[PDB]
């Protein structure tokens, strides 16, 4: 049984150069420090976020993974890499080029380290084909932002990227990104600590109540990273909503809390009851082991919430392991 | 074994022409049908909201009180009401002639009726006025917006407040309103499924980072409405980060989790899982029966999730009873 951990990213070794020739203002790079252990994800010629070797380094990478009791690791762009405001050739380009370099990660040891893929999701053709092309050449799914702008995911467009997704068999995973909140939430990490939880919710709940799921073929494989936010927590409040009121009730057939089969959620919640809970909402064959390697709010001892719960050993086994090997088709 | 729904709320019987002499535009009035047992809160000539006769009408409600076996009700201003963007001295008066409006409500029945005061919160100065007047007028404590556009409740003006109510025994109700998300919660309630939530944990989350309750006297009696939101279940989240970034550790002190026991929620969560994680986050003394009566979303059997959940008969006597006693000081 090995450790899967199925959330985590990676940074591509991309010079200021290179991005310039993007976007000198908005495309992101990477400064490594003359040392090589420390680094700064760029944007055009501003400091955008502090980070070290591992999220560069597939060698370095390997290391920490030996040293964590972490078997098989699945790996996806930085979300500040998805470029979905650019113009759609552009971010055609972009998507390639990145998802190049993630197999170009990957084939250190393509056994230990899987790989999803980033598409141009603000334009449906050109999506629809670079998630066709990095699956065939290597990656095991995609990863998408949980939003474009003021476009949630039962947005006709992105309803329709899931759906490909759902007939070509690529799994999804779902990552909030680009935080609402406005000018509310600056201080003590707020967007991470309040605005990411909501959107998580919010892209679940758009599929739920415009009826998305009903018109999405059953074989979508798709997973809402970062614990699926508040929804487990919440779930109560939208049948409440749903029972009681037309407007709730009109694009949705059947109680909100009867879609929970038809997704799945990461496990990083950071605490045992919210995991108990979580795990009681959504079934212990829809929970699977995700750190956030290796970010610093990252689960810092990979699985340690889950091998340490009061869950049956059943339960904990599909959760680390059994559920992405299904999942992903990482054939253990 | 009294059973006390502190979570109400009430609309008072304005006439059009009354509401006009405040703003012709923007001031909440009530319409009554022929019947007399419809009604629709107006903005100017416009149909703003339909409600129900149970809202504005004391007798009505004193008999669904009956029904329900709810001997004690605090009730207090529908966010419509609030006037937070209007001018100071304009929302002075308003909120005096609300709270006016609400003693009189509760003079229907004032052993069975109590009723919190809305302040202009805006103005300093006319806010704690209005709060010390409304209270010593028979007002148990007041209703506050959960924030004021940009101002969260770790502005130092909101803190400053929380204090003046602290020294003068005035309990506090923090209730969600205007909720954060622009375009994109334009459907099946939204706002009141993802927003809400997050406005409240919002407001929690002011409070313990910034450090107010460091600043905040300890006889603080506050109360966040609709179960505090998504709080309970994402404090493990707020612990990690604060764990891991010293940003988040530097105007907190202490563990986030341990603030747990300077404020109280109300019951409000529609779930046995969430009410069971939620009494034991808060811990059973520090959570309180409330319906949101007599909106449709609002609880329909009052007291219905705590009665008949798992917890044991002393949690459950001060969840329905024993806390909002303390807290409101009715006795019995
Ligand atoms: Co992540
Ligand atoms: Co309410």
């Amino acid at each position: 049984k090995p450790r899967i951990d199925m959330h985590s990213h990676f940074f591509p070794r991309i010079s200021e150069q290179e991005a310039a020739k993007f976007d000198a203002n908005h495309a992101p790079w990477l400064q490594v420090s003359a040392k090589g252990d420390t680094g700064s994800i760029m944007m055009g010629k501003n400091n955008f976020r502090p980070v070290y070797q591992a999220l560069w380094d597939p060698a370095f990478r390997i290391e920490e993974m030996d040293a964590q009791g972490v078997d098989v690791q699945v790996t996806c762009a930085t979300p500040v890499m998805f470029g979905y405001t650019w113009e759609a050739n552009k971010a055609a380009q972009w998507a390639e080029r990145m998802n190049d370099f993630a197999l170009e990660f990957a084939a250190h040891n393509p056994q230990r380290i899987k790989v999803l893929a980033q598409v141009p999701l603000q334009d449906l053709d050109l999506a629809c084909k670079e998630a066709s092309r990095a699956v065939a050449a290597g990656h095991l799914g995609i990863q998408i932002g949980n939003h474009l702008g003021d476009k949630d995911l039962d947005d006709a467009t992105l309803e329709a990227f899931l759906t490909h997704c759902a007939n070509e068999d690529i799994p999804i995973l779902v990552h909030p990104w680009d935080m609402m909140g406005g000018q509310r939430m600056k201080k003590w990490m707020l967007p991470w600590l309040v605005a990411m939880p909501a959107e998580t919710q919010l892209a679940i709940l758009s599929l739920i109540l415009s009826g998305a799921f009903e018109r999405i073929p059953k074989s979508l494989k798709i997973c809402f990273g970062h614990g699926g936010g508040s929804f487990a927590f919440l779930l109560g409040r939208v049948d409440n909503a749903w029972r009681h009121r037309d407007i709730v009730r009109e694009d949705c057939p059947r109680p909100p809390s009867e879609y929970v089969d038809r997704f799945f959620v990461d496990s990083a919640v950071f605490n045992p009851g919210a995991l108990e809970l979580l795990v009681s909402v959504m079934g212990e064959d829809r929970v699977m082991l995700g750190s956030d390697y290796p970010f610093p709010l990252g689960e810092q001892k990979i699985g340690g919430l889950v091998l340490s719960s009061n869950l049956g050993e059943s339960a904990k086994d599909k959760i680390i392991s059994g559920n992405a090997s299904k999942f992903f088709n990482i054939n253990v």
